[PDB]
């Protein structure tokens, strides 16, 4: 029958109660899953939020049990990055004709973007010239967008990388999916693989290969799955590699931008490192080089959430300004102003959030007296402005900006990165009360940007703004258990996880689920064989425009009823989780 075929691969729901039984949680991908520690997420008050994440996040470095997945610290996965980093020194000695390429979508995008400027700065400050460059589904424009349909195009994926690859003659492609994914880095990866003379594929995820994505992908006759199995077989000889730890699920469930996007620098980060000091002292990479900076990024994450009462209040200050269409502003300079608009901007997406709701500023690219005219004007009592800096900063600038917003508004809050010993000017110091310092110790370093200090930075920041940003609008109750219900469907893989949340939300099964979907994103017009039998990005393009396909879908589910029926109901309730939850009762 129609739609048999794009729908091929989707698991039947489970009867209730075996849902362990029937192997079909044994197929959710680690990236999808539901963590158990987040299962009364919703239900956290500011402090356990904090907490939970903070627990989650730790899953990162955690170790292989006694059978089961790979983690960050098993010696499958260190030897695969001595391997890596051992073919990036190569390049390394022979820059003419050489490149790295850090490629993704999204979030993988954001943080190969960072990383490469990192690197590049290094090599700059060697008197080298540049290896590093990035790519992001949808060009550059991308890095501080939302514009999650772009990762879809497998041929896009190989053409911005035919164009950045020149006329070069090695060069190594870092394809970076957290969910072993996205089909912009798939086509990248087969293309590498087709041409390994100049070529070498490094793809970074942190699924098992056998939870790979398996579906269709639209211009492309491969799945990543297929894909990553056969770059697999090609590590063997050594012509690509596949470093794919686990680190557990999600604190929100597929929201790969938190642990995901962390692993991805720490993982990275750590590797390329140890590759430059390493050839500095003509010296193989060994998996000792690589631990030492990996445990410092462990005692990050411990110095970072030691500050947890203070992000619990930060946290509080960001939540009650958005209950009453307050907004906020998260500024910084540097490194850190742009993961503060990175943070921003992705709430679009991941809450359905207004781009002035929470948005980033850098010293979006505006200047001291620039914002002190522009932004500054607009202000008011219940707003809330975030200062993101380190000690050595242009502290003056700072000083000034906050005395003039202290003046517009009150609920300021500042997160500060120190060495120890260093201290606050008096008059900033003055300006904040409850302040979120992070001293870090010292720590002996190779080169003179001491990039060590700024990855733990940029890191711990990360962490605080997403908990931040994450913790807020779960506690505005927009969050269901642990899972975002009412997401825009804006790419196939959202595509799918609406039809999972959908499958387990209702009980129902896979043909009704699907069924419910297609009505609500289609509605008015009703099933017909042709929107049956389509591919998966024309519902994508059509449910990207509407607003909530996926309670509409839920309701029409459990009420057994039209959408016409659902709809009106949605209508006729308070809000989208009090009518949802409800429903669910
Ligand atoms: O497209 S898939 O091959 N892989 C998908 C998913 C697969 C999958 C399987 C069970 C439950 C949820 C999901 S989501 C995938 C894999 C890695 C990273 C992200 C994503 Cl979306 C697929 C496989 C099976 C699916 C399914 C999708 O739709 C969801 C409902 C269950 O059936
Ligand atoms: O790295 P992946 O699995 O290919 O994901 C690619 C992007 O979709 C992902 O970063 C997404 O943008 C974020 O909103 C996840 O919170």
């Amino acid at each position: 029958m129609p739609g048999t075929k794009r729908f091929q691969h989707v698991i039947e729901t489970p009867e209730p109660g075996k849902w362990e039984l029937s192997g079909y949680e044994a197929a959710v991908p680690i990236t999808e899953k539901s963590n158990p520690l987040t299962q009364d997420l919703d239900k956290a008050d500011a402090e356990n939020i904090v907490r939970l994440l903070g627990q989650c996040d730790a899953e990162i470095f955690q170790e292989e049990g006694q059978s089961t997945y790979q983690r960050l610290y098993s010696e499958s996965i260190l030897t695969t990055m001595v391997q890596v980093a051992g073919k990036v020194q190569e390049v390394l000695k022979e820059p003419d004709g050489g490149l790295v390429v850090l490629s993704g979508g999204g979030t993988s995008g954001r943080m190969a973007f960072l990383m490469s400027v990192s690197f590049n700065q290094l090599m700059k400050g060697l008197g080298q010239k540049p290896l590093y460059t990035y790519l992001i589904a949808g060009g550059d424009r991308s890095v501080v967008a939302s514009r999650e349909g772009t990762e879809d195009s497998a041929l896009h994926g190989i053409e911005e990388l035919k164009k950045v690859a020149a006329g070069k003659k090695r060069v190594i492609v870092i394809g970076i999916s957290v969910g072993l994914s996205a089909p912009f880095v798939a086509g990248q990866m087969d293309c590498c693989m087709n041409n390994t003379a100049v070529f070498l594929p490094v793809l970074v995820g942190f699924n098992p290969v056998s939870m790979a994505r398996n579906d269709p992908i639209e211009d492309w006759s491969s799945t990543f799955r297929q894909v990553a199995e056969r770059m697999q077989k090609m590590q063997e000889k050594q012509k690509a590699f596949v470093l794919n730890p686990a680190i557990g699920p999600e604190g929100l469930s597929g929201s790969s931008r938190m642990k995901g996007g962390s692993a991805t620098k720490i993982l990275l980060e750590t590797l390329l490192l140890a590759a430059h000091k390493t050839v500095d002292q003509g010296i193989a990479a060994s998996q000792r080089c690589l631990l030492e900076i990996l445990r410092t990024f462990e005692r990050a994450h411990q110095v970072t959430y030691s500050q947890s009462p203070k992000i619990a209040t930060l946290m509080k200050s960001v939540s009650t300004s958005l209950e009453k269409k307050g907004h906020v502003y998260l500024v910084g300079w540097q490194t850190l102003g742009i993961i503060a608009i990175m943070d921003g901007v992705e709430c679009i997406h991941t809450f359905g959030a207004d781009f002035r709701d929470v948005r980033g500023f850098l010293i979006f690219t505006f200047s001291q007296e620039d914002f002190l005219t522009s932004i500054l004007p607009s202000l008011t009592e219940i707003d809330t402005v975030v200062f993101i800096f380190t000690l050595d900063d242009n502290l003056t600038e700072v000083q000034t900006i906050v005395e003039q917003v202290k003046e517009k508004t009150n609920h300021i809050q500042a997160l500060a990165h120190s060495t120890v010993g260093q201290t606050l000017p008096i008059p900033l110091k003055k300006l904040f009360p409850s302040i979120i310092s992070i001293t870090w110790p010292l720590l002996f370093f190779e080169y003179e940007g001491n990039f060590i200090q700024k990855f733990q930075r940029e890191l711990s920041t990360k962490w605080v703004l997403n908990t931040v940003s994450t913790g807020a609008h779960v506690l505005l109750g927009k969050i269901l258990q642990n899972h975002m219900l009412d997401l825009r469907i804006s790419n196939s893989k959202l595509f799918w996880r609406a039809l999972a949340m959908l499958q387990r939300f209702s009980g129902q099964s896979k043909a009704r689920c699907i069924e419910s979907l297609l009505r609500a994103i289609h509605f008015p017009q009703p099933l017909s064989d042709d929107i049956r039998a389509a591919p998966i990005s024309c519902h994508v393009q059509v449910a990207h425009e509407k607003e909530q396909v996926i309670p509409i879908a839920l309701l029409s589910l459990l009420f057994r009823c039209s959408i016409t029926e659902a709809q009106a109901h949605l209508a006729a309730a308070p809000s989208v989780c009090e009518a949802v939850r409800s429903a669910l009762a």
